[PDB]
């Protein structure tokens, strides 16, 4: 067994062990994978939370507002992950809006060059991460990207909220490119889930309010979750994203997979 | 009888009488509503097809990037319409992608800095129209953005269609703000109309594929929509915007209004 057996998937996020990309990742290696890894500005830091990974994995830079790393991406993981070998995954969970498009700061009070690199990190960044690493996929191999459904306006979020609207709609312009080399681009739809700098928000963090607010929207949820909802536990959301690098979702692109309870879809 | 008597409408877009913009204010006014218009890069020109507009109405710089245009709007706005007046409509019938994020232009190949100057203009300045001009609104105002349902990946559009799908998750949180003021916000989701720069791309214009696959997209629209569609005539999208900036639709914001024959409810 293991779901994701002699599979090359290339993890993104892993900030802190609180983090979903690490989160993946464990789930990822116990199912049998081989990751490779990215690392964005504290490396030496996401390189010693990687060491309690239950397996060794090379670590690299990748800052995906530069174009020199992007343009080298694809060299860099071959030449780790060793030549005439090519992978079968890669995971963006990555994004990030500046203090302004996003808490207690009114929402017409965001500059458009704040709400402009959030866009360049959370949504754009998909595409750019998936055209360069596009040509080293096998057939058959997913790519994925951790979505919050956007579909509905909640507040607090601000222009986090619009930022997932694109990465929802690049998504499907990217399954039109990645289906001429048979490989899938899919996004999940996680609930809310207690992450450092969401901890850090649901404290005081980016403002009084905007804390009590997400406070309320994270209660909504398990009561809404036909099933419930933990927002401790990333598990549940690593297995699904554990589900789509496999093979047996394979019908499916274009695509967003509600890794929620169910909350999206009941009212009350 | 002027479904919009007596009302103050401020109409943004008009750049030839190819225009919707330029349709909504004849229809407008014919409707008893009274005009303040904004003009963009050529001035004298867009004052010089204003003329043969029905009736006189005082026209006005803004560039929806520049700060200090946007500084300025509400205070020349009453200037002109006259203190002590408020407005209860206003359309933003406007948007731009550059050349790349466009057409025949693969989709990875768009600069982030190009495919943000047109979300700058075509989905964020819907937000700081609404910022700007939200304190001068009667309650019961309207306010009108312009659609094309980016739902579903379209060929060609690219970027422009990530920029729509911003636009519609941007309306929603202005609903929520001009909420405050007991003003709407609703966006009109237009079929395509054979508009000045659409005609040249279906001509030679951003490709030829490019334009072989519009001409496509097209003629999908006349076969599905039930009661049909005909692309040179922009007098029933404009029509809707007024039924919008009147009072019969009185309990809906956040909303979107397909004002297309239907198609995007049928599958062929
Ligand atoms: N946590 C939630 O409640 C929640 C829910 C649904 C979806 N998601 C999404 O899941 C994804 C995973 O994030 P998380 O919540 O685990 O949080 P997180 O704080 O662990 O960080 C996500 C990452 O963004 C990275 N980042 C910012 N700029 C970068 C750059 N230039 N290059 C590379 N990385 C950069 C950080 O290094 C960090 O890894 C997020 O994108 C979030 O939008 C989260
Ligand atoms: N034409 C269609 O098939 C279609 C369909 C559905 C929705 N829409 C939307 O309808 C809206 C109306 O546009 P149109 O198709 O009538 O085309 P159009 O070419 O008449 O131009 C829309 C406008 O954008 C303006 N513009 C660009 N940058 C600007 C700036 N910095 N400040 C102010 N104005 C600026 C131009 O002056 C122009 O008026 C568009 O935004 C379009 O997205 C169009």
């Amino acid at each position: 067994a293991g779901l994701l057996d002699g599979k090359r998937i290339l993890v993104s996020g892993i900030i802190t062990d609180s983090s979903i990309a690490f989160h993946i990742a464990r789930v990822a290696q116990e199912q049998g994978a081989q990751l490779v890894l990215t690392g964005f500005d504290r490396l030496r830091l996401i390189q010693r939370i990687t060491d309690r990974l239950p397996a060794k994995a090379p670590l690299l830079e990748l800052d995906v507002q530069n174009e020199e790393h992007l343009a080298s991406l694809a060299g860099r993981v071959t030449e780790a992950i060793g030549a005439g070998n090519k992978l079968d995954g890669v995971v963006h969970a990555i994004g990030f809006m500046p203090q302004t498009g996003m808490g207690i700061n009114p929402f017409f009070d965001a500059p458009y060059a704040d709400v402009s690199k959030g866009i360049h990190i959370s949504a754009y960044s998909y595409a750019s991460m998936a055209k360069a690493l596009l040509p080293i996929m096998n057939p058959g191999g997913s790519i994925v990207g951790m979505d919050f459904d956007p579909s509905r306006a909640m507040p607090a979020y601000n222009w986090m909220t619009v930022a997932k609207s694109a990465l929802e709609s690049v998504n499907r312009f990217v399954a039109r490119e990645a289906g001429k080399y048979g490989v899938r681009s899919n996004l999940v739809a996680a609930g809310p889930i207690r992450t450092l700098a969401m901890s850090a928000i649901v404290g005081g963090a980016l403002g009084e309010e905007a804390g009590a607010q997400i406070q309320l929207l994270e209660e909504g949820w398990d009561q809404r979750a036909p099933i419930g909802w933990n927002m401790k536990d990333a598990t549940p959301v690593a297995k699904t994203v554990c589900a789509l690098l496999s093979d047996w979702l394979p019908a499916t692109t274009g695509d967003i997979i509600y890794a929620d309870g169910g909350a999206h879809t009941q009212l009350l």
